[PDB]
């Protein structure tokens, strides 16, 4: 019975049994004392701060060929763009002109700037007084080191699928091993490391979903991305299903249960696939959001998934929105860089 999941949960009784059933519970009286446990969670370790990380989504070139991906390599109807160091300098300064604390660097696996150019990027960046956060992909360790020598806080590099069988046949480029033993090599390093899933990619079961929490749990990311699987059309699985926002959303809810002190964004996926999705998570969980600074006329090019919000208005327009979001919500914006702040427990 829910109530009875719902009774372990609060007391910390993690078990692949207990959080199947809390996946596999469909009720709305449950689903909804899960959301509002997750939400007090989240006010008790993490408070009513949103911390707002500004991302640039700098290059759309990828060597890579994930099944999912709109970025694809394969995918030729996509014309590509590579900002300038210069342009992407100027473009973190305009985001922390507008108040933005965390600068968030992301693009496809793009070997053109690797590893120096992403390296005085960040040096330039970190003059500003705000925490750069890189979300690039996999790269040899020595560029990771490099890149945490110019001054680089923290990285992302979801894990995408705990299940090493489907995440070869999604990235088959490479293996969950490998993606693993970078967000272990990044940990090392001493970057802040975020890590995280998408839920309902073709053939990921209930069980698969389960695993990702408990791998989530058993490395105590500093970080948690997650969001629905999104079908692009220019894409090998362009006629799967979309992953559902209800249980995504679960997910969210139970990594909040599971990492209380961690940080966690209301991505952009989740506002893509429902109308106010990132308003929903930041109340399910989710302290973190990442309003777009991609400039035009490469805003609109990062295609990754199709239908992305955000991208016909002005290009200054998301961090006012994200605040006007913050204060709608009754919740503060990030006073300080919102690193994230460790509640030792037994
Ligand atoms: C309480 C009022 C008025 C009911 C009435 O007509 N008086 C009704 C009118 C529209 C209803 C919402 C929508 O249904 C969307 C959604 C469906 C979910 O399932 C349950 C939650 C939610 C948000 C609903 C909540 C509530 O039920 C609302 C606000
Ligand atoms: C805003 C709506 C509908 C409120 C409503 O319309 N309910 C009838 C009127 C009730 N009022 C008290 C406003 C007046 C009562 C007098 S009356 O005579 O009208 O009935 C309520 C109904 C269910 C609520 C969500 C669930 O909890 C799950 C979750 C818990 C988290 O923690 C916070 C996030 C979330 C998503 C909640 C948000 C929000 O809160 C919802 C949508
Ligand atoms: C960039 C331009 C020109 C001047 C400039 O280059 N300003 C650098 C400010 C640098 N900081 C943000 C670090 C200041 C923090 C001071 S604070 O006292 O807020 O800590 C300035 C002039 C007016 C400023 C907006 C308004 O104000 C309203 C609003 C206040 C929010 O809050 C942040 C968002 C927003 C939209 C502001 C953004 C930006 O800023 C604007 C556009
Ligand atoms: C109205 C839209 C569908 C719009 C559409 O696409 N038509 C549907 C899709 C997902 C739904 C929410 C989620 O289930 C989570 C949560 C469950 C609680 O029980 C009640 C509140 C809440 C926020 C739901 C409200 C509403 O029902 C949503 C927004
Ligand atoms: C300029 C645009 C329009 C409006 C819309 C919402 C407004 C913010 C929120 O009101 C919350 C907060 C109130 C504080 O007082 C001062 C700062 C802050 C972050 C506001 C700044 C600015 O005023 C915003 C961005
Ligand atoms: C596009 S990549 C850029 C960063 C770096 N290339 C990497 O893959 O880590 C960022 C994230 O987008 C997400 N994503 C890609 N395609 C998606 C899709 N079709 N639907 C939902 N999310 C997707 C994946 O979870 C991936 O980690
Ligand atoms: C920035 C990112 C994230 O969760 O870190 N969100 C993106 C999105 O939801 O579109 C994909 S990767
Ligand atoms: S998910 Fe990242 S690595 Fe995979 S194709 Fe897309 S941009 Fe390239
Ligand atoms: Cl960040």
């Amino acid at each position: 019975t829910g109530r009875e999941i719902l009774e372990k949960l609060e007391r910390r009784e993690f078990t692949r049994e207990v959080l199947k059933e809390a996946l596999s519970i469909n009720d709305r009286g449950f689903n909804e004392a899960l959301f509002k446990l997750a939400d007090e969670i989240r006010r008790k370790y993490v408070g009513d701060e949103v911390h707002i990380r500004a991302i640039i989504e700098f290059s759309n070139v990828c060597r890579k060929n994930c099944l999912y991906c709109g970025l694809r390599r394969d995918n030729k109807n996509l014309k590509r763009y590579r900002m300038t160091p210069e342009e992407i300098v100027e473009r973190a300064r305009l985001a922390v002109q507008f108040g933005a604390k965390t600068i968030v660097l992301q693009s496809g696996e793009d070997p053109y700037x690797m590893p120096d150019v992403i390296s005085d990027i960040v040096k330039e960046i970190k003059k500003m007084g705000v925490a750069v956060t890189l979300s690039l992909g996999e790269w040899p360790r020595e560029y990771y080191e490099k890149w945490k020598e110019a001054g680089a806080d923290r990285y992302l590099l979801r894990h995408e699928t705990a299940n090493p069988v489907l995440h070869r046949k999604l990235r088959p480029d490479t293996s969950f091993e490998n993606r693993l033993n970078c967000l272990l090599t990044l940990k090392e390093l001493g970057y802040e490391t975020g890590a995280g899933s998408m839920v309902g990619l073709p053939g990921q079961t209930i069980d698969d979903l389960v695993d990702d929490l408990l791998f989530l749990k058993e490395h105590d990311f500093d970080m948690v991305g997650i969001g629905p699987f999104i079908p692009h059309p220019d894409t090998p699985l362009a006629n799967e299903k979309k992953g559902d926002f209800t249980l995504t959303l679960k997910m969210v809810a139970l990594t909040r249960i599971l990492l209380p002190d961690s940080n966690i964004p209301a991505t952009t996926a989740m506002g893509t696939i429902v109308p106010g999705g990132r308003e929903i998570t930041l109340r399910c969980g989710a302290n973190v959001i990442m309003p777009n600074w991609t400039p035009s006329p490469y805003r609109q090019l990062y295609q990754l998934y199709p239908g992305k919000i955000s991208v016909f208005e002005k290009d200054t327009a998301s961090i006012p929105s994200v605040m006007k979001m913050i204060e709608l919500l009754g919740r503060k914006p990030g006073r300080d860089w919102g690193g994230r702040k460790r509640v030792f427990e037994t």
